[PDB]
């Protein structure tokens, strides 16, 4: 369809512009303030210390950031490539989340990562779609036990459908969105919004990598990080099905 | 047209994926553990690199400097070009709907993070439908293509049935040339990346993994005509091509 295609494309283009302009209005003043803040501290350390060069001060500013990206001294002797984070990094590939919090450096690892991605993602894509309704229909199966008693006095079976369909969406969005946010606030000390901001960026596989729920499982997290990707696997599989079940319902 | 099949096939795949993620991790371990992180012991040794080269600065003064710049870098400081100009903000929007999400430029405003959530919840399905539109219209290009596969291609010692599997190889290749090999040769000469690093970028970009370690649109010089516009066009058309080919192969 020549008309329907361009009607959406132009709608997307205007949507891309409008999103950027709102993003510009929300982030530009915070950036300008931070740069002038760096502009102020740059002066006083050059003022108080004439022996320090204007460049030598800047080389430090780089070496502080350019080295510790990516590490901080405001993470006790943890390795960036232990069996856990490597297992995390592998999952970020096939899930296409790709946090990028840990960066590849070896060229040999980059080549293997390419072929790891080309084979892995379709392999996970089947499993994710596989478990999707495999878990989904298994959970809509349990809905039926309710619908039995939920069908007596003045109860229409036609409405029993929607009183379990939205409920299936409810407790699923409850178990896989509200619950992890309530957990991540009490495990990673993120704010109530920062947890929702993480889960949404995680489940949408945008994977900004600014927030990561599995940097390092303390020293007594019994299965926290294992529970993290377990939340990712079942969380993606569930919400992928929700994004498609609503996709066929939207075919109007 | 859906197979349940998972009563026994799922566990065969799930356990395969588990062993695949493990094998991928243990190989990733040996490939990156020797180089490892740059954390901690880099700030600590550049700290003493400063104390020795500059006597007039006390340890207490330098310590505050690091926290003063860390608070600055935690807002959008750039060591020696805005990070949220109309170009990069447009770039940042695309990274959302395309689910690539480099994260090279991070959200810091709490108000921006909320708006981004709804922008993702709505934007991705919107781009998701449009991407299908450049697969259905490309389907007409394929219907026009099936006329080509019957003629010429099977006249040699080449079977007509495998011609379907061999003529599509050319349609795959010329697109794999136009959207994979072509940008890599460009990015090596525009972003000065090595011959491998460009391929590392393209594959990660198109697969929407988006590690963000490499970005072919940080800032388009000052004389680049439409380089950055060419970049999302490479993505928007690049995502569209593989979207069609992977649905076309969906026989
Ligand atoms: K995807
Ligand atoms: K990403
Ligand atoms: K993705
Ligand atoms: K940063
Ligand atoms: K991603
Ligand atoms: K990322």
């Amino acid at each position: 369809r020549s008309t329907t295609l361009l009607a959406l494309l132009a709608l997307v283009l205007l949507y891309l512009v409008s999103g950027a302009l709102v993003f510009r209005a929300l982030e530009q003043p915070h950036e300008q303030q931070a740069q002038r803040e760096l502009g102020e501290v740059r002066e006083k350390f050059l003022r108080a210390h004439p022996c320090v060069s204007d460049q030598e001060l800047g080389l430090l500013i780089k070496e502080v950031a350019d080295a510790l990206g990516g590490g901080a001294d405001p993470q006790s002797s943890h390795s960036a490539w232990d069996l856990g984070s490597a297992f995390f990094f592998s999952i970020t590939i096939i899930t296409t989340i790709g946090y990028g919090n840990v960066a590849l450096r070896t060229d040999a690892g980059r080549l293997f990562c390419i072929f790891y991605a080309l084979v892995g993602i379709p392999l996970f894509g089947i499993l994710l779609a596989g478990v999707g309704d495999r878990l989904g229909s298994s959970l809509r199966h349990g809905i039926g036990h309710i619908e039995a008693i939920f069908l007596k006095w003045h109860v229409p079976p036609e409405l029993v459908r929607v009183l379990s369909a939205m409920l299936f969406l409810l407790i699923g969005c409850l178990l896989f969105v509200l619950t992890p946010t309530f957990v991540f606030c009490y495990m990673e000390d993120w704010s109530k919004l920062e947890a929702i901001y993480f889960v949404i960026v995680t489940l949408t596989t945008v994977g900004f990598g600014d927030y990561v729920a599995g940097a390092d499982p303390r020293q007594d997290s019994p299965a926290y990080q294992p529970l993290v990707w377990f939340w990712i696997l079942l969380g993606l599989a569930y919400f992928a099905s929700v994004l498609t079940t609503i996709g066929n319902w939207l075919r109007v």
